[PDB]
């Protein structure tokens, strides 16, 4: 009646008081400790949580297996199924070879994205153990991951396929599969397909739950209860309950009912039930697509193509067709397609049943449809095309706000039999009002008329007027979705002339120009091809000595078996509390009230802490300019105002909602411009310059200047910001569990807080779900508060964020502005440079003025300029702080030098490639700072990436295609780096490591870095069986901690293991030293000998080791004294295709040569070039945030913020590690790596400038902006022609 009784890997569960707002997530991590599932993002869009369910299918007598995504799955819906976890088909004793092969291909970095994409190929090959490789790419639409850039996983999982310098791994060692030794369909499920299913109620704190059995029962209770909310796959109600704060206290699922889920052939087409999911559709109509005549599928067709880009697996095996027709979003992809082809719609109730065919009415207003309250839509019809009747279906891959503003659309033809004349036209499109709309006003004008350039023009004219959008439209964007509407419909007009073409009319209709061909093909990828060079080690080196080798990381096989513990997979003690964040929903404000009366009518609510709390300072932060929680004023929207503590996260979320704050107004500062204009900074102008302005402008042929902004960036680690405090009762003992890169700055913090002294705070952290900068310093606001709440209540308190919370409150790579002015000869030599940069630091100082200082030890990039002023002010605003991304300013200082730099050539009319080339410093050469670059290997990483690039080759090739190609062009850039490598604060350079050895031999090692997916550990692991010439197997590092190495340096600036493997080295010397003596009375005798001699004489077997990288300190005042200790070198040539009509692109490939020195391990360092490169993709090509203009951030998660995919790299991806070049003053001739290749992702940027150039003299000014990030938006618009022109202006 009210049991729920399902199975998790093989065991079955009975839960006797399901609460239907308990999701599978929830239940595994909380309920069953099973941690291997992880929370991403809480939204579908990250597959972190992906997990595969198992059931009897009654409608097809047959056992299916499918992924979802847990965060979104109520248990309530989950009655009789199976589901398997990562727990479930293996585990380190016995890896399953997904498991194996994902670890083995260094597939798994920081490893939080590991088991959801084990869960999704595992999935694929219970659905198919023999997938092709583009199965395999699309099992993966759902998952992202962070750190790796995709090819390893791709690359390792590739060996599953039927259709498939050293190797970085061995497929050959790979243990083959078995598919008939994966877990049974649990008997039990078997025995209980049987039994008739009768209705189910679930009852909840706040919400019932009826699992209706019939078509009867679920019409009956919405007769006599129409507030009952019908959940299906939870996709969008999941949503409106966990972040819109939405309650919907009667649900009814009606999965079950079989006429729900009914597929019927009748002669018009195809009739789907309601609650048919969207794979089921997505299947039945290929079959039909492959089997019925081209005339008939049309319709088909277009769904498929709206289904392609369309969330992953995980969505569609439970996102029901009527959930998305019901649903009623703005951008529904599917609406528009019902709308255009006219699909007929069932709705019933108990006692009607009426039919509608979709069209305007259908959508009366915002979210609604014409239902009744007490109807369901039984089934929609999707109807065959007739002969002469066209469909195409488009959509805009670029969103910005939650449910409006991104254009997608339906379009259909109807031809007067035998004619070109219209009889029937049909153009439909979410994203351009507040609902799916129909362009009536400009489709009757066309019938009659023949398919031509006049109906062309007349439809583009009708859609330019009728699909009008005010400057201030809901979600921006509005030139660039007007211009998409326009060049939809232009690529429907010339496919339908195609297809015209086809079919032997009498009336001949218009063929098509071979140069236009391009624009009617859909998105076509191409077979992968990657390579990855690196060195081998010298013959003779020992085959236990692993520097320099392709160690996987330490921790691959356990990220991918779900056994690796993050800060939230610790288990609760029983007493723990869980501690939620409230924030200031205001940009500039007085806090006038707090009222906390509805927080305290939550259960378990247990206290709300704000500033009058907190026991010592309220003053925090790295400049000690930030309240631990807002005291009178709030000065952003994510201001911390105060924290609510209860028992549980949903208890805590709830109570978070009843405080409500009053705000009184007060002027904000928000954006760049504003702050300069109200002399809103952090401290003074920051300056480099040398030579003589005056006299290299004068003396110059040419001089240009311009202006660029560049937006910044969230890190989207994915493991969010998460701190266990647990109090110990005793001298204010406190010991914290922290994801940050910043032990040190986390416990100072903590007890300048609290007022004890630093030896009372242990922070421990063990490892993070990536990092990238934004855990350096703003993992501390959660800190704080949670060891605050801890104190307070004597008890273990955890916060782990939310996304939303996450993306909003820490703040993220600071934007840049700068304005240029460069001189230069007709030759392309730069003799001149002035840049002024400003960057929008937001509401405290934070790492701000540091990261000014690398843009500006940066604005030469590669290039020697002998007369050069580079000035930089931090903007103070009204938001979010801003702190800390991997490149720390280099990026921004590094893409404006590439800016003008790649106007210098244009101006000149000489090729790009050569002015870099001539402009580049040289061996010897003085930096602008008066740094002297040795070791200067940037000229042979250039020649060999042209050679290995084959780049003059491509450029041809590059041209040709263009020539041949109006409405596709493709672009090619070569581009270098030089990195600084150190801390731009000198004494930060330095490092600890403590070391035992105890009497069985084995060493545990520990040191200040953090692992964060880097392979730090593994380093360091490397470097120590070096040093003490023992195997790696015999040396252990179990976690970072305060208490065993003091005052260490935030894991950052990439040097973590040159100053770490300095120290461990230094502390594997020592005991070296006092073995000797044991080493020498028995030089043949076993390390574990020589280690029990030295005990059993009472000798020291533990050591500490330190290192401070020498000679380090530069003057802004005398312009001397060196800020690096050495440079990092790289090449990336990158080519791609631009779709001039949408704004859209591919990358085809990238060749980079990096030197990092001799590697520690070129298997991490490929992977760190990989990741590093793909995040920066993201920065200057997609990833864009949007704030209102009252300074709230509108793009917290990955529905509005779209990070790198597996689609998303380039599809041929070539890395070199270059050979020969030993870097002798670091550890083992190493370099660091994980910062220098991010900025190598500007040849994509430049790549695409290219594209757009050839675009703009296809139609028919020479320095045109494009501001960064280089998105659909900014390429389209960017495409000048007669569409843009059309919408700007008639
Ligand atoms: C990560 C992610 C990505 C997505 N991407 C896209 C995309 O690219 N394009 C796109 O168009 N959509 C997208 N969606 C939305 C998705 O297609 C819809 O959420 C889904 O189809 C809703 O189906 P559901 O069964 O999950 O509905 P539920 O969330 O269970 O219900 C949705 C609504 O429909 C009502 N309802 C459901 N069935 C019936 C019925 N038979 N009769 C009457 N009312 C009913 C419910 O009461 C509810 O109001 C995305 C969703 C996620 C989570
Ligand atoms: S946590 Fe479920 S999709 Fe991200
Ligand atoms: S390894 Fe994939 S998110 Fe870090």
């Amino acid at each position: 009646a009210d049991e729920l009784v399902f199975f998790v890997n093989g065991k079955k569960v009975v839960e006797k008081n399901a609460d239907p707002e308990t999701t599978l997530l929830v239940y595994l991590r909380r309920k069953l400790g099973l941690c291997g599932t992880k929370l991403g993002c809480g939204e579908g869009g990250c597959g972190a949580c992906t997990v595969m369910i198992s059931k009897y299918d009654r409608l097809q007598n047959k056992i299916v297996h499918f992924s979802v995504n847990a965060c979104l799955a109520p248990i309530c819906s989950l009655h009789h199924v199976a589901v398997t976890t990562v727990e479930g088909i293996g585990n380190t004793q016995k890896l399953h070879p997904v498991q194996e092969r994902i670890a083995r291909s260094h597939g798994s970095q920081c490893g939080f994205c590991t088991p959801g994409i084990v869960m999704s190929m595992y999935t694929l090959l219970r659905n198919q153990p023999e997938p092709t490789v583009e199965e395999i790419e699309n099992a993966f639409q759902g998952n992202l991951c962070r750190c790796t850039g995709y090819r390893p996983i791709l690359q390792g999982f590739r060996t599953f396929a039927k259709d498939g310098s050293p190797s970085l791994f061995n497929p050959e060692d790979f243990k083959p599969l078995d598919p008939t030794q994966e877990p049974i369909f649990p008997p039990e499920l078997l025995r209980l397909k049987d039994t008739p299913q009768k209705k189910l109620r679930f009852e909840g704190e706040r919400v019932t739950w009826i699992q209706a059995s019939t078509m009867e029962e679920l019409l009956d209770l919405k007769a006599q209860h129409p507030d009952a909310k019908l959940v299906v796959g939870n996709t969008e109600i999941g949503i409106e309950m966990k972040f819109k704060n939405m309650l919907f206290p009667l649900i009814v699922c009606p999965a079950w009912i079989p006429e729900l889920n009914s597929v019927v052939h009748g002669p018009e087409g195809i009739s789907f039930g309601a609650s048919c999911p969207l794979s089921l559709v997505e299947s039945v109509l290929a079959e039909e697509i492959a089997k019925l005549p081209e005339q008939k599928t049309e319709v088909f067709r277009g769904v498929m193509e709206q289904l392609r880009w369309f969330a992953g697996k995980q969505v569609k095996s439970v996102a029901s067709i009527g959930g998305n027709i019901i649903t009623a979003s703005p951008i529904s992809d599917l609406n528009p397609v019902f709308m255009a082809s006219g699909a007929k719609l069932t709705l019933v109730s108990r006692g009607t049943r009426r039919t509608v065919r979709m069209d305007h009415t259908f959508f009366p207003g915002y979210r609604k449809t014409l239902l009744r309250p007490e109807e369901i839509l039984l089934s929609i019809e999707i109807p065959y095309s007739k002969e002469g009747e066209f469909f195409s279906a488009f959509k805009q891959a670029s969103r910005r706000e939650n449910d409006i503003a991104k254009v997608t659309s339906g379009m259909r033809v109807l031809f007067k039999p035998g004619t070109i004349e219209v009889q029937e036209l049909s153009l439909c499109f979410g994203g351009m009002a507040d609902r799916t709309i129909s362009a009536l006003k400009t489709t009757p004008k066309q019938l009659s008329k023949s398919w031509n350039e006049e109906l062309l023009q007349s439809v583009c004219a009708g859609l330019a007027e009728e699909l009008q959008l005010a400057p201030d439209a809901p979600g921006g964007m509005v030139e660039f979705r007007r211009t998409l509407t326009l060049s939809f419909f232009f690529k429907f007009y010339l496919t339908v002339l195609q297809k015209l073409g086809r079919a032997d009319l009498e009336d001949m209709c218009g063929k098509l120009d071979p140069t236009f061909a391009s624009a009617t093909l859909l998105f076509q990828k191409d077979p992968p091809a990657n390579v990855q060079l690196f060195q081998e080690v010298p013959k003779d080196q020992s085959e236990e000595d692993m520097v320099g080798r392709p160690l996987p990381h330490l921790a691959a096989n356990m990220q991918a078996s779900g056994e690796a513990v993050y800060c939230d997979d610790i288990p609760r003690y029983e007493n723990e509390l869980s501690l939620r964040l409230v924030t200031s929903t205001r940009a500039h404000a007085k806090i006038t009230s707090i009222d906390t009366s509805e927080a305290k009518k939550v259960p378990g609510f247990v206290c709300f802490l704000t500033a009058e709390d907190v026991p010592n300072s309220n003053a925090t932060g790295l400049f000690n300019d930030e309240t631990v929680f807002a005291k009178d004023e709030v000065t952003c929207v994510g201001h911390i105002i105060g924290a609510v503590v209860a028992d549980t996260p949903e208890h805590a979320q709830r109570a978070a909602r009843g405080v409500k704050i009053t705000y009184e107004d007060l002027p904000a500062i928000i954006t760049i411009q504003d702050a300069i204009n109200n002399n809103s900074f952090y401290g003074s102008e920051i300056k480099i310059e040398k030579g003589d302005l005056k006299k290299g402008f004068s003396e110059a042929d040419n001089v240009v200047s311009g202006e660029l902004y560049i937006g910044g960036q969230e890190h989207f680690y994915l493991e969010t910001n998460c701190t266990i405090a647990v109090p110990k009762g005793e001298a204010g003992e406190m010991e914290l569990f922290v994801s940050t890169q910043n032990t040190m700055k986390t416990q100072s913090f903590v007890a300048k807080m609290l007022g004890v002294p630093d030896n009372r705070i242990v922070v421990r952290v063990k490892r993070m779900g990536g990092g990238f900068g934004g855990k350096e310093t703003r993992s501390t606001v959660v800190s704080t508060a949670l060891a605050l709440a801890a104190h307070k209540t004597g008890r273990p308190v955890r916060c782990m964020l939310d996304r939303d919370e996450d993306m909003l409150i820490t703040g993220g790579r600071h934007p840049f502005l700068a304005k240029y002015k460069v001189g230069f000869m007709k030759t392309g030599t730069v003799v001149a440079l002035e840049v002024a940069h400003f960057s929008n630091g937001g509401n405290t100082e934070d790492l701000s003025r540091s990261i000014m200082e690398r843009a500006l030890f940066h604005m030469d990039n590669a290039y020697k300029i002998p007369n050069i002023r580079g000035t930089g002010r931090i903007c103070k605003t009204n938001l979010p702080s801003n702190t800390a991304f991997r490149g720390f300013g280099g990026p921004q200082g590094m893409l404006i030098a590439e800016y003008w730099m790649s106007e210098v050539a244009i101006t000149c009319g000489l090729p790009a490639e050569e002015v870099r080339r001539k402009n580049m410093y040289k061996e010897g050469d003085l930096t602008h700072f008066n740094q002297k670059l040795e070791g200067f290997t940037l000229p042979r990483c250039w020649d060999e990436c042209i050679a290995s690039s084959q780049y003059l080759a491509r450029k041809r090739e590059v041209e040709k295609f263009n020539r041949e190609n109006c409405w596709k062009k493709r672009g090619l850039c070569i581009i270098p780096t030089k990195f600084g490598i150190s801390f731009t604060l000198p004494f930060l350079n330095q490092g600890g490591a403590l070391v035992h050895v105890y009497t069985d031999g084995s060493v545990l090692l520990t040191h200040g870095g953090t692992e964060m997916g880097q392979g730090l550990h593994t380093k360091m692991v490397q470097v120590a069986s070096r040093a003490l010439k023992i195997p790696t197997s015999k040396i252990h590092i179990s976690e970072t901690s305060t208490n065993t190495v003091p005052n260490t340096s935030p894991t950052a600036a990439s040097a973590s293991a040159d100053l770490n493997g300095q120290g461990v080295y230094e502390a594997c010397q020592t005991i070296l030293k006092r073995l000797e003596p044991f080493k020498k009375k028995k030089p043949t005798g076993p390390w574990e000998a020589w280690v029990m001699d030295a005990y059993t004489s009472a000798v020291s077997l533990s050591a500490t080791g330190f290192y401070k990288t020498p000679n380090l300190g530069y003057s802004f005042e005398t312009n001397s004294g060196n800020p690096f200790h050495y440079f990092s070198y790289g090449v990336a040539c990158s080519e791609v295709e631009i779709d001039c009509l949408t704004g859209d692109h591919k990358n085809l490939r990238t060749d980079i040569v990096m030197d990092v020195g001799s590697s520690l391990n070129p298997a991490i360092d490929i992977g760190q070039v990989e990741g590093a490169f793909v995040q920066g993709l993201g920065l200057f090509t997609m990833e864009e945030l949007h704030y209102s203009p009252e300074g709230s951030l509108h793009t917290r998660g990955p529905s509005t913020y779209k990070i790198p995919a597996f689609g998303s790299i380039p599809i041929e991806f070539r890395v070199s590690l270059l050979r020969d070049c030993p870097n002798k003053r670091a550890i083992y001739a190493s370099k660091a790596v994980g910062e220098p290749p991010l900025f190598l992702a500007s040849s994509i940027f430049f790549a695409i400038k290219d594209a757009i150039r050839a675009a703009r003299a296809q139609h028919g000014k020479q320095l045109f902006q494009l501001d960064s990030p280089a998105t659909p938006e900014k390429i389209r618009n960017a495409c000048v022609d007669q569409f843009t022109t059309l919408c700007v202006t008639g």
